[PDB]
Order: structure tokens, then sequence, then C-alpha cells
């Protein structure tokens, strides 16, 4: 770690406090992650996703293991999606920038669960974006490497107490922030597992054996849960067009296996006129 030199703290993820750090040897500016607590099985794991590159993936440069304590050192970007909402919240990111941002997302997920790769804990603060227009996903398969607080990005199969959970998980997470990005405000935000899930409930219909077969025999399940009608996609996101609520509607099916996977939704017609535009950020 004597190769580093600390530039200020970038935040606190799930796994550890990110930096903004220089390579004191190579002059490389880095995000250097330091993990709280090491065991074998996650060196091993955490070693396999440093072979995982994709443009839309933010690249594990380095694993170090010293001192019983352990970093990893990360390619860095300038800004988050959290501060690039909040920054777009008097106009709204254009409907274009959204569009291409879910596009690369997609491509990102599409290739880390060809790799049988999962993130399972997908937010704004993990999407990372440039200057070029990339959007990349930060932390995949951290959550495998180290086991086991934001619910709003939750699927309802964790949160109902799965604990098999698939790559379906990551999708209901991404379709959760598409609807954000659209609407300028959190589609479920819940301060706790239980408002977490009614919430889910009150937007989508209380799941039933008809629209999620298992769903009534899941860890969690209370035959005790109200029964909320569900709402109108034209009432959740507007002023979403057909193509993009027909597509989130897909990626926030209740049955993991009817959830759209991420190679079938980047064949979806909402991203017939998929561009690349230039985002204005101000660094
Ligand atoms: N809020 S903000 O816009 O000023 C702002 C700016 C830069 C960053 N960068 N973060 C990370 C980075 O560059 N690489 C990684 C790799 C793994 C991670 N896990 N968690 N974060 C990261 C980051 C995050 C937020």
């Amino acid at each position: 770690m004597e190769n580093f030199q600390k530039v200020e703290k970038i935040g606190e993820g799930t796994y550890g406090v990110v930096y903004k750090a220089r390579n004191k040897l190579t002059g490389e500016v880095v995000a250097l992650k330091k993990i709280r607590l090491v065991p074998s099985t996650a060196i091993r794991e955490i070693s396999l996703l440093k072979e995982l590159n994709h443009p839309n993936i933010v690249k594990l440069l380095d694993v170090i293991h010293t001192e019983n304590k352990l970093y990893l050192v990360f390619e860095f970007l300038h800004q988050d999606l959290k501060k690039f909402m909040d920054a777009s919240a008097l106009t709204g990111i254009p409907l274009p920038l959204i569009k291409s941002y879910l596009f690369q997302l997609l491509q990102g997920l599409a290739f880390c669960h060809s790799h049988r790769v999962l993130h399972r804990d997908l937010k704004p603060q993990n999407l990372l974006i440039n200057t070029e227009g990339a959007i990349k996903l930060a932390d995949f398969g951290l959550a495998r490497a180290f086991g086991v607080v934001t619910l709003w990005y939750r699927a309802p199969e964790i949160l109902l107490g799965c604990k098999y959970y698939s790559t379906a998980v990551d999708i209901w997470s991404l379709g959760c922030i598409f609807a954000e990005m659209v609407t300028r405000r959190a589609l479920f935000p819940g301060d706790s597992e239980i408002d977490q899930l009614f919430r889910i409930f009150r937007t989508l219909g209380t799941p039933d054996e008809v629209v999620w077969p298992g769903v009534t025999s899941m860890p969690d399940y209370k035959p005790s849960f109200p029964k909320w009608a569900r709402q109108d996609f034209s009432k959740v996101v507007p002023p979403l067009d057909e193509d993009g609520r027909s597509l989130l509607s897909q990626m926030l099916h209740y049955d993991p296996n009817k959830r759209i996977s991420a190679k079938a939704a980047l064949a979806h017609p909402f991203f017939q006129d998929v561009t690349k535009p230039v985002p204005h950020l101000r660094l």
C-alpha cells in the first residue's frame, strides 16, 4: 500500500470505503477499496473477477492481500449516476441519454451473466459515468465472493427469502434505476424490508400463485400480507412511451423466470433508435 497516495474519500460502499488514489510508480489514478473484514475462497473468487473485462464493467485492476487486510484496485471514473441524476433534477436526463445508459448497462449485465457472475447490489452509486457518454457497472461479483443499507433496488425474491437467487435480481434493480432516471424519483423508496415489499405490492399488485407460481411457499411469504390491486405503468412512469413501459414491465415481472434476460432486453423495440449522446458533465 506504500505504492499508493490517497487523494480523497470517494464514498462508503457495501464492502468497504472507496478512495481516489495515485499509483506512485506508474502515475495512474485509480479507485482503492479497503475491504472491511482474509478467507481463501474470497481471494480465489476475487482473482477470477480480474479476468472479467467489458467496456461497461469497471475494471478490477488488482487484488492486494497484505497484513491480513484486503485492498481492491479499480479503474477510476469521475462521477456516479446518483450525482448525475441530482445535477439533472431540474431538467431531467434527456430520453436519448437514459436510453443509451440503459442499453450499455444491459450489455454489461449480459456479459457478466454469460460468465455466471451476478451483481446483487446494483444502485445509482455503483454506476459510473465518464465524459465520452459511457456508463459502467462497479462491484460485480463482490457479493458472492464476500458473502454477508439501501433496499430500494432489491428484487422481491430476495425480500421473500429466496436463498438461491438468479441473474434476474440484477434486471429488477436495473428496471428500478431506469424508472428513477425517467421520473426523477426513486420507484420503491422503502425504509425497512416490509415497507420495501409493501411499496412493491402497492404498485405492481400483491403477488399470488397465478402471476408467480410458488410465491406462497417462499420462506418469508405470509398469507396475512394485504392484497393490493396492480397499477397501470402509464401512472407509474409518465411520460415514458409505450416501448419503454413495455420493457420496464418485463424487467419488473414478479416471477424471476418470466423476468426478461439482459440479452432479450437488448433486442426490445425500445432500443430501435438507440444512440450514444455526450452528457454535459460538470467535474
Ligand atoms: N459522487 S461522485 O460523483 O463525486 C463520485 C465520483 C467518483 C466515484 N468513483 N467511484 C469508483 C471508481 O471510480 N471506481 C470504482 C470502483 C468500485 C467502486 N465501488 N464503489 N465505488 C466504486 C468506484 C464515485 C462517485
